[PDB]
């Protein structure tokens, strides 16, 4: 995948602490990561696609391959079983741990690149806009 190319600045976000605490996030946590307007800075290299999230809160960064399983250390500290895939154009992400699951949605929307967020029952939406 690659029309997700570039760097991405967090415009808006709804639901977002209400998805953290679904997912497990302790407060203190939750706080930062909340209040956060990370960047999100993505590229690739043949089949290697590269993920970066940068805030005053906390940098990380995931490298994958689609379809290829791999282990993720998240910014709340969670270890889990991350698999990346292309889906109609949707750069969906799903990270299981415990027997629980989670699934990230990035999709282009005309000059937006919308992350959708879904734990349970619980949805939100955050969106970047190109820097
Ligand atoms: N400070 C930062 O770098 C930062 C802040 C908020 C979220 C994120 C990335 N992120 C994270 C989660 C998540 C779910 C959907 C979309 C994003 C995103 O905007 O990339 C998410 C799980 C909760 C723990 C924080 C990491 C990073």
């Amino acid at each position: 995948c690659d029309a997700f190319v570039g760097t991405w600045k967090l415009v808006s976000s709804e639901n977002f602490d209400d998805y953290m605490k679904e997912v497990g996030v302790g407060f203190a946590t939750r706080k930062v990561a909340g209040m956060a307007k990370p960047n999100m800075i993505i590229s690739v290299n043949g089949d290697v696609i590269t993920i970066k999230s940068e805030s005053t809160f906390k940098n990380t960064e995931i490298s994958f391959i689609l379809g290829q399983e791999f282990d993720e250390v998240t910014a709340d500290d969670r270890k889990v079983k991350s698999t990346i895939t292309l889906d109609g154009g949707v750069l969906v992400h799903v990270q299981k741990w415990d027997g629980k699951s989670t699934t990230i949605k990035r999709k282009r929307e005309d000059d937006k690149l919308v992350v959708e967020c879904v734990m349970k029952g619980v949805t939100s939406t955050r969106v970047y806009e190109r820097a």
